């Protein structure tokens, strides 16, 4: 990978930016936090 292409095996910030993405978008939404609430020593169903 020579220094002219400007490109390393998988740049540190890159992943990192990646993991950046996935988390903010996840929390925001909370839709797993909702979906959770369905279930919890529920009784039954009508």
């Amino acid at each position: 990978r020579s220094l002219l292409e400007g490109e390393i095996p998988f740049p540190p910030t890159s992943i990192l930016l990646l993991l950046a993405c996935i988390f903010l978008i996840k929390i925001l939404a909370a839709s797993a936090l909702w979906a959770a609430a369905w279930h919890g020593q529920k009784p039954g169903t009508h």
